[PDB]
């Protein structure tokens, strides 16, 4: 494990150098052509763009500054960009450029054309245990990396996991990620994936990412999440009870892993014990996993998405196409000085 200790020590050195001196203002809007909207939200959207001089394709996340302020997301938005420009790991989407103008904030990422894990899971129904285990091992390594840097991710769900041209995962959307030594308190995340200590308004820590990994593995292997209900208040009641029913087709090793990740007592939850991530890596359900081979991307993927080239949008869906307007006057300049 010395080689793992020294890898993580080097990873932290390189993150901290970029964290302390973040890059800013590395492109501008009229360097790109707009192609298609890939997703939309409360204060921002993600567009496929093409760089006019190089011809490269990118995914550009665009946030309306005035709406960020109104939804009280200033701190979270600054978190997202400062973390994304500082990290480097095989299963994290790469931030290529960032900039701002009178109206908007922009984060320009590599474009991953295979689509969201959500689409593929819902089309096929459920993943076999080896298929789920291939994806789960990538998230285990990514959380080991993020947590060693004192980062909590806080938005694990199938919609945020993109599948690349080799069938591996690229994690996207750091809107709720935060550097945290100790506890933190914000209510955020999707209802089906929230740990009990978030719902109960406690000070919580990185163990909430390991709870969310339990939810994700269950959903990949069953086809639906463990605390499913029609409205959030009913979901929250099932989460805090912790009663979980497992389908009969689950293996005994899978049920045992999930009982330890979906542990309502955070001081007993796998990932948060004295042996840290190794209680997960050494569990019987991962016995066939070569952790080094996954990191080096040398395992053949269970599934390669169908797409025609780096500009193909066929694995994403259709949204109304709205203008990208930039006001003649600067909005919210002070609030976003550091961006
Ligand atoms: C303190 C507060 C926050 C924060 N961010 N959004 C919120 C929500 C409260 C109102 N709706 C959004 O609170 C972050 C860090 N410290
Ligand atoms: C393609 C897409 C993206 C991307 N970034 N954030 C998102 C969110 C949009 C909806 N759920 C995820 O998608 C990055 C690279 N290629």
């Amino acid at each position: 494990q010395e080689s793992v200790k020294e890898f993580l020590a080097k990873a932290k050195e390189e993150f901290l150098k970029k964290w302390e001196s973040p890059s800013q203002n590395t492109a501008q809007l009229d360097h790109f052509d707009r192609i298609k909207t890939l997703g939309t939200g409360s204060f921002g959207r993600v567009m496929l763009v093409k760089h006019k001089e190089t011809g490269n394709h990118y995914a550009m996340k665009i946030l309306d500054k005035q709406k960020v302020v109104k939804l009280k997301q200033i701190e979270h938005t600054l978190n997202e960009k400062r973390i994304l420009q500082a990290v480097n790991f095989p299963f994290l989407v790469k931030l290529e450029f960032s900039f701002k103008d009178n109206s908007n904030l922009y984060m320009v990422m590599e474009y991953v054309p295979g689509g969201e894990m959500f689409s593929h899971l819902r089309r096929i129904g459920r993943f076999s245990e080896p298929h789920a285990r291939f994806y789960a091992a990538q998230i285990v390594l990514t959380f080991e990396y993020l947590h060693s840097l004192d980062l909590i991710y806080r938005d694990l769900k199938p919609e945020n996991l993109l599948i690349d041209q080799q069938g591996y995962i690229q994690v996207t959307d750091f809107g709720f990620a935060k550097r945290v030594k100790g506890r933190t308190w914000t209510l955020c995340g999707t209802p089906e994936y929230l740990a009990p200590e978030i719902i109960l308004s406690k000070g919580y820590n990185k163990a909430v990412d390991w709870w969310a990994l339990g939810v994700l593995i269950y959903e990949m292997a069953a086809g639906y999440p463990p605390f499913f209900a029609d409205q959030p208040i009913q979901i929250y009641e099932k989460i805090v009870s912790g009663k979980v029913r497992f389908p009969s087709h689950f293996s005994s090793d899978l049920k045992d892993l999930l009982r330890n990740l979906l542990q309502v007592d955070l001081t007993k939850r796998f990932g948060n014990l004295k042996n840290g991530v190794n209680d997960i890596k050494n569990h019987k359900w991962f016995a066939t996993t070569d952790w080094i081979a996954i990191y080096q991307r040398k395992v053949e993927a269970p599934f390669i998405p169908k797409f025609k080239g780096p500009g193909d949008t066929s694995n994403f869906d259709d949204y109304e196409e709205e203008e990208i307007r930039v006001s003649i006057n600067e909005k919210c300049g002070k609030e976003f000085t550091e961006f």
